[PDB]
């Protein structure tokens, strides 16, 4: 009503607030630091970078590169701060963390339409409100969210298995079927006893992580994620010794995860192991497995592609809380949530970028992905439609970059009111 609330002044909240301010909407920005600190933060600055100083690859074949370009086109404060705080990095956008957060803090605090409240928010603020409290959302607010939307719709940890691009799978080595109690729609990669022997040992030499389960017993994976019972390999007419199952994560079916392969392994180790699996020898991993302390919402059950809560008009989520991972992804979802909150205040319906753009692909995934055990997502090429034709993958990716950027730009140009 009076000011739009933004809760959390991290990557997402800072961009959401800036977007609101640019559109002339008064903001009340809550930040608990430094009255209360998270386990990861060390300063009282807005948009503090808590770990790596990289915002991702800048290249035209890089999905993060496309998102960076989109955010610049959008006039992002995070991208402005990043460009001005650049430090050397081959192919990646990397920043002087202190200069980055210092600049953002000064530009926001200096804005006449911004009120900053240095307090912990313990209940969802009434009115028009963007929640952007991040992976270390205070326990009070996490509790409040559980009370409002359901215990099972907020997680405190992620445990994500690797997701591969469907088109990169050798389907001649797989079969579609389900075990007892499963959908008949899982993809099954059968393995012989000898193949399992080598795979098990590889896991040892590389929620409980799958590699740890393997360490605990030879048969543990065979009772669990690699269980073959109730499956018949059409090729042999027999039950396989073991399988790796894949399940569809996205609505479009471009993105399939390895079932029960949540892992904390280094990304290069994950790639090497995955490519041992029959059918996945040349698989392209678009989202690597991780296991982190990470508070986030079940976006597919709770949020629209507009980042507005489906059952709470004028309430939005952005950043890690909304189900993304990455500084840039958090800033970008902050932009969209701030944009839609501003539009709401003004009496205009919410918007979302096209499925061809990286931000559009990201938020559409959040809203439409498989809700069961939903895990966070970062920018990747699986999120957008393929490029048809018989070109090389590099050329195809460049085409997806150009197509997405043009589509995002056209979308921006159509906005009324326009971003100044
Ligand atoms: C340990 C760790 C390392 C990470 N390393 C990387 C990395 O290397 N690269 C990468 O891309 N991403 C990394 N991330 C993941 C993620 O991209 C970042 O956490 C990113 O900053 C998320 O942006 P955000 O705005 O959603 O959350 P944050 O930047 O954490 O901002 C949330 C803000 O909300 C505040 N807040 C929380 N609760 C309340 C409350 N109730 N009231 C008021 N304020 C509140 C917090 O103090 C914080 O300022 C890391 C995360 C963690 C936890
Ligand atoms: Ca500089």
């Amino acid at each position: 009503m009076e000011r739009v609330n933004v809760v959390g002044a991290g990557l997402a909240g800072s961009e959401a607030a800036w977007t609101l301010l640019r559109l002339g909407v008064p903001v009340r920005l809550f930040e608990m630091r430094p009255k209360r600190m998270t386990p990861a933060h060390g300063t009282d600055r807005f948009a503090e970078i808590v770990c790596s100083n990289s915002l991702g690859g800048e290249g035209e074949t890089n999905a993060k590169g496309l998102l960076q370009a989109e955010m610049r086109r959008a006039g992002s404060l995070v991208m402005e701060a990043a460009d001005l705080a650049r430090v050397p990095a081959g192919g990646a956008l990397a920043v002087d963390r202190e200069e980055f957060s210092g600049y953002i803090t000064e530009r926001l605090t200096g804005h006449p339409l911004l009120e900053v409240v240095r307090e912990e928010v313990r209940e969802i603020p009434p009115g028009i409100t963007v929640l952007a409290t991040g992976p270390l959302t205070s326990e009070a607010l996490a509790e409040a969210l559980k009370r409002r939307f359901g215990d099972h719709f907020l997680a405190y940890y992620d445990a994500a298995s690797p997701i591969v691009l469907y088109e990169s799978i050798d389907l001649t080595k797989c079969f579609r079927a389900g075990r007892y109690g499963q959908s008949a729609d899982y993809l099954n990669c059968p393995m012989t006893e000898e193949e399992y022997r080598r795979f098990h040992q590889a896991l040892l030499e590389a929620c409980v992580p799958v590699e740890e389960l393997a360490r605990r017993g030879y048969q543990t994976l065979l009772f669990g994620p690699m269980k073959p019972v109730g499956l018949v390999d059409p090729r042999t007419g027999k039950e396989p010794f073991a399988v790796v199952q894949l399940r569809q994560e996205d609505k479009a079916g471009r993105m399939w995860s390895l079932v029960g392969f949540q892992t904390g392994l280094k990304w290069p180790e994950q790639k090497r192991l995955i490519q041992m699996i029959p059918g996945l020898e040349n698989a392209e991993i678009v989202r690597y497995g991780v296991m982190h302390r990470n508070t986030y919402l079940n976006a597919p059950r709770l949020l629209g592609e507009t980042l507005e809560f489906r059952e709470a008009e004028g309430l939005y989520a952005a950043g890690v809380l909304a189900g993304v991972e990455g500084y840039l992804e958090s800033a970008a979802t902050g932009f969209l949530a701030g944009l839609n909150a501003a539009r709401k205040a003004l009496g205009l319906p919410p918007v979302a970028p096209p499925e061809e753009s990286m931000l559009g692909g990201l938020v559409r995934y959040l809203a439409t992905a498989n809700p069961e055990g939903f895990q966070p997502m970062y920018a990747n090429w699986g999120l957008v439609p393929p490029v048809e034709g018989r070109m090389g993958k590099k050329e195809k990716r460049q085409a997806m970059y150009r197509r997405g950027l043009e589509a995002f730009s056209a979308w921006l140009s159509g906005l009324n009111p326009p971003l100044p």
